[PDB]
């Protein structure tokens, strides 16, 4: 169904799922994450994101399993009538060669989002059943 | 609650910045609250100059609706407490909902006259303007 929002708790779920999928890096799940971000984006948002994964120096082809970045959501502020969200989160990167994790980094994600009923199939349905999608996405430091 | 020109730097600065934020912002979802607030915090002369733009078929909220929004950033406040005069430098960022980006920032100077007046007040005004703060003159110019 086409609706801008599904309520505070549902919106926060898909939005945090989006940031977790897009801003994390783990080689063992990057294909799933990449796929998810693709389904949860407008083609403009998606193709701006998929750029990073193309060419000989695509992110996963450069990094491999050398490092990881995990995400911690700190807060989510919703503007449900306009499909706008501001999400503060923290990244902790870890290079497998190093013995310790790197120092945490804090970010702000300003997001536009919406729900669209579109032609969907079973494996996509199993990922994005409500047809959630991000319509704009920008990250800046805190 | 009392006829006073000033209440001290920190309190004066609070009401003055609140006034500018209420008056120079535009948000359809809060415009009724902002409009009410400016009215309670103004002398009738200052008020009816402000309420003018909201009157008629082409009242600001009737024309703009929720099509666009304008947010305020206070940059600096200079107080002249004995004379109830303040200078406030602020920045507005307008955003048209049809556009993908915000407009470019605009910088302004607000020269304000202010005072506090105990007047006959009700519960709803008391919850908004408890000290009877009011702006006695108001003019904005670009920077």
């Amino acid at each position: 169904r086409d609706q801008t929002s599904y309520g505070d708790e549902i919106d926060k779920f898909w939005l945090t799922q989006y940031v977790i999928h897009r801003e994390s890096y783990d080689f063992y799940s990057v294909q799933v994450d990449y796929t998810a971000v693709g389904l949860m984006s407008t083609p403009n948002v998606a193709e701006s994101y998929q750029s990073k994964f193309k060419g000989r120096n695509g992110l996963d082809k450069v990094l491999g399993d050398s490092e990881t970045t995990r995400v911690k959501i700190n807060s989510v502020i919703l503007d449900k009538p306009h499909g706008v969200a501001t999400i503060r989160f923290t990244t902790v990167r870890r290079v497998r060669s190093n013995p310790v994790d790197d120092q945490p980094q804090r970010w702000i994600a300003i997001m536009g989002y919406e729900y669209k009923s579109l032609a969907m199939n079973a494996e996509q349905r199993y990922v994005n059943p409500l047809g959630f999608r991000v319509t704009s996405y920008r990250v800046n430091p805190e």
